[PDB]
């Protein structure tokens, strides 16, 4: 449970800051989905993030800026040729830990329109 | 692994900030724990701590003011009858969830 995991996690790093709130920004036409920004990310290793459209592997990334306030804006364009994605689709993204050859990643957002 | 449990807090609740790192407070003598400060506990529920003592459960209290940093200060003096913990003995303190009838808790402090 999230309870659990809060306090498991609270006991074993002390200390945590983060905001990944995901904010779905469109293109235009308004109806892709162009990008994911999370409000605060971590920060103290360069994570990489991979993206899944309709279980197809657009591979993974990681030359997306962060900013003073700790925001960091994730760019469809950069893995879907140059366009966003149909907001029909499923998009998951997920955090890809660094010094892990790609393979150690966690979920961190999807989007799946309803 | 800790890297493990922070993304999947973060797929579930999005966004969280705490400090739970424990500042264990003297008293005097100063071979006395008095007291464990955490820098910014979560205040989304009202979260009681159990307390023991080398193996000695001396119960749960709650009456330990939230300050607006976020900071809390468990007081051990409200669980020992008056008088802190020589710091030669074990301290464990639980952060107990309400409304699961005092059943639920995590070990968040331990002192040897
Ligand atoms: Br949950
Ligand atoms: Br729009
Ligand atoms: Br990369
Ligand atoms: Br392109
Ligand atoms: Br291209
Ligand atoms: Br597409
Ligand atoms: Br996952
Ligand atoms: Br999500
Ligand atoms: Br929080
Ligand atoms: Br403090
Ligand atoms: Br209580
Ligand atoms: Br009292
Ligand atoms: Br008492
Ligand atoms: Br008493
Ligand atoms: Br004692
Ligand atoms: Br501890």
């Amino acid at each position: 449970s999230a309870t659990s995991l809060t306090f498991q996690l609270a006991y074993l790093v002390k200390k945590i800051d983060f905001d990944y709130t995901p904010n779905w920004g469109r293109g235009t036409p308004s109806s892709y989905i162009d990008n994911l920004t999370f409000p605060k990310v971590l920060t103290d290793k360069k994570y990489s993030y991979r993206v899944v459209v309709n279980g197809s592997d657009l591979g993974v990334e990681s030359n997306f800026a962060v900013t003073p306030s700790g925001g960091q804006t994730i760019n469809f364009l950069q893995y879907n040729k140059g366009y966003g994605v149909a907001d029909t689709k499923t998009i998951q993204v997920f955090v890809v830990i660094p010094d892990t050859g790609n393979s150690e990643e966690y979920i961190i957002a999807e989007w799946k329109k309803t």
